[PDB]
Formats: C-alpha cells, structure tokens, sequence
C-alpha cells in the first residue's frame, strides 16, 4: 500500500506504533538488506508522534573504511528530500541537518556484525525543543508523513545504489551540502576549538586549531557547535 | 508513520512492494499475533491482484473454542463492511466470505490455518482495475481513495472486532447476519447442486436454505460457493 518504487532500500518496511528505538530493533533482529523500520514514536530514542523516525539495514560490499560514509548518505538524503518540500537544509558535521541554524534532523549510524544500521530522525509535524525546528514550522503547515517517507526512502535508495558502485562520490556531494570554513567547538574527543576546513576520505573532520596544529576528528563520540 | 492506535491487530505491520500472496507469507513466516502483512501487488493472490488494491493478511492465535474458529472469516467480512460504511459505501456480505456492492464483488476474505496460527486474508478493490462484474471503492466513489486511509480504518475496525470476538464469538456471528444478503434466491454447489432462498445462518455459521422443493438444508462453507440468481 506504500507504493515504493525503489530497488534496495524499502523492499521491506516494518512499522511499529511504538518501540524503544528503531535502531535498537534493527540491531537486535535479523532483517534483509534494505529493510526500513519505522515507528510513530520512540520510547528511548522520547521521539514524539508527528516526526519521521526510521532505521535502514544495509550491508554494502565495500571496503571496511568506506563504511563511515553511510552517515553522510543519510544526511544528504534528508537535504534532498527537504529541497523537494522547498526547504534549504545544511549539514553540520557529522550527522545533523540544520535549517537556518536550527536542527531539523539527525542521523545515527551503528554497526552490528556484517550489517550497518542507518538511523534517521526528522522533525516533521512533531513538537520540538527550543533551538530546533520542523518541516511544519518551516512551511507553516502540517505535511503528510507518508509523502516525506516516500521521498526520503526513494532518495536514499538512489544514493545507496550509487554508493555501492562508487563509494568516493558521496564525499563531494556531502561537501557541497556541509557547513565548512567556519569556527567550531568539538564536543567529545579532544574538545578542540578551531576552523573546520574539510572532511577526509574517511569522513574525519579536518580542523585547524588556534595553535596552528591541524587535527582529524573521527565520527562516533562527537558533535559540533558553531562559534 | 502510519498512525495506528490499536491493541492487538496492527501492532506490527510488514509491507512488501510485491509478493506471491500475503497469506502465503503469513503462513511461512513466524510472526507475533496481530502482525499485518500488506503488499502493493500479489502475483498469486490469496486473501491478478493489481497495484491499487488493499491486499493484506493478519496473523491470529485466538484463545477461543474450536467450534468458533470458523467465525474468523465472518470477522474479516464484517470489518470490511464497517470500513466501507465509513467511506459511505453500502457493502453487504455474500456468505461466507465476499462483500458486494450493488451485487458486484468489492472484497473477498480467505482464512487459512496452520497449527495454532490462523491467517486472516483480505483483498479489497480500492483503486486497482477489477475483473468483469466486480467493483472498487474508486469506481463507487468517483475518484482515487488513499490506501493508507482505508488501511487505518480497516485495521482499526478489525482490532475492535477481534477483541470483542475473544470475549464473545457469538457477537461476530450476529454482526455477520445483520450485514448479510438474505431473503433472496441463491444457487449452492459442492456435494451437489441446488437452488433456494437463503434465509438465515445458524450459530456455527451454516447457511440455512429453503429449496424450491420445500426442503430446508444447512450448509457448511468453504464446502460451498454461492451465486445469487
């Protein structure tokens, strides 16, 4: 009934009225590649009704080092879908999507054995905390979740197929949609402060500290705050 | 994202772009009670089974007397009728598993069993092209009908009906009677072939028919196929 016209992502979709977290379920249960887990609400994500909470199971046959690029696949997918709804989203390394500097979506990737779980949380019609925003607030009208879901899954499927053929291509795409060349404060890792200049082949953030040292920050235990 | 608010049926929903049939998948998979399987298209439809229709199966494990098991097909039919009413369509039940509008088939129910598992399959014509003689919600209403809206309505009605069924199976039998096409001539075929007036259904779900000869026979379904003359 969902009418998805995708190759891999979305061949199977499993919906729950409520669950601890879509990522949790995806990591602890066997699901065929491309399976999408979606829920009206997440108990231990407290992701409210109205938002789009999902996880996608992937097992790309690409080098072990190219795996970290999956978070970017999710972020770009969100940016593209937002564009279709006339919203301009920008990526804040390594996994957030901002609209006029307010967070509208976040990506969480986790590995479990030979499978990767791509989690995406997008504020659509749900209430959001101060500082954040939603498609509803940005458009001044509620937007049908199914519409956003179909758009996002279709964009992600296309990006994933291209990624499987040429893993390196996503890098330039994420760069053109990422906020770079600005001062940032790293949360986690070494808590560095400096100029976020670029991302490398692995997806690490290349930052120049005020001391002049240039460091590469890895994804995982990190978040950024623009200064 | 589907926005269902149910107790048992619809707690989990599994969607496929295309599969042989939702009933076949429901039979070969181990799923928790209340899980609903839905597909855009069935290539071997159990529940020719085109994009645009609502094709689904529900996994059930009812804690009720064996004698009441046959009523699950009626539960599916009543659920469809209740949903059609919500969409302003007056559907009536053709014993024991079809739903007709102006005597054209708009939906069919197929129940199968495997151990303690009961698979309730339902096929409802919404926006898909239909076979000669059949009809669809789109044909009846004048335009395309959102499948999601129909799904939410149907699953919600079925959940409520299932809860009441667990408490008292007779309630479903009475509801199927109230929404069934009766008092008209029909033809029964199986063990044999005969015509008569379908007058009522008994508590086990048997159809009571008055033959032109004057004889009255009770017939068990599945063990039949009924045609309106």
């Amino acid at each position: 009934m969902l009418g998805l016209k995708t190759s891999i992502i979305g061949r199977r979709v499993i919906y729950f009225q409520e669950i601890t977290s879509t990522n949790e379920f995806a990591k602890t249960s066997y699901l065929e590649e491309g399976t999408v887990i979606v829920a009206d609400k997440q108990t231990m994500g407290e992701s409210p009704e109205g938002g789009l909470w999902l996880s996608i199971v992937l097992s790309p046959k690409v080098p072990q080092k190219d795996l970290p690029k999956i978070v970017f696949l999710g972020a770009v997918g969100v940016v593209e879908t937002l564009k279709e709804f006339s919203i301009d989203g920008r990526i804040k390394w390594p996994n957030d999507v901002l609209v006029n500097y307010k967070k509208i979506a976040g990506v969480l990737v986790e590995g479990k054995g030979d499978k990767i779980v791509l989690g995406i949380g997008l504020n659509v019609n749900n209430k959001v905390p101060n500082g954040a925003t939603s498609m509803k607030l940005e458009l001044g009208s509620e937007v049908p979740l199914l519409s956003v879901f179909r758009s996002l899954i279709t964009n992600l499927d296309r990006l994933y197929l291209n990624f499987l053929k040429n893993p390196m291509d996503i890098l330039n795409l994420v760069r053109d949609n990422m906020i770079l060349g600005v001062r940032v404060k790293i949360l986690g890792d070494g808590s560095f402060e400096g100029i976020a200049e670029d991302i490398d082949d692995f997806g690490r953030l290349i930052i120049r500290l005020d001391s002049g040292e240039v460091k590469k920050v890895i994804y995982g235990d990190v978040s950024l705050r623009f200064l």
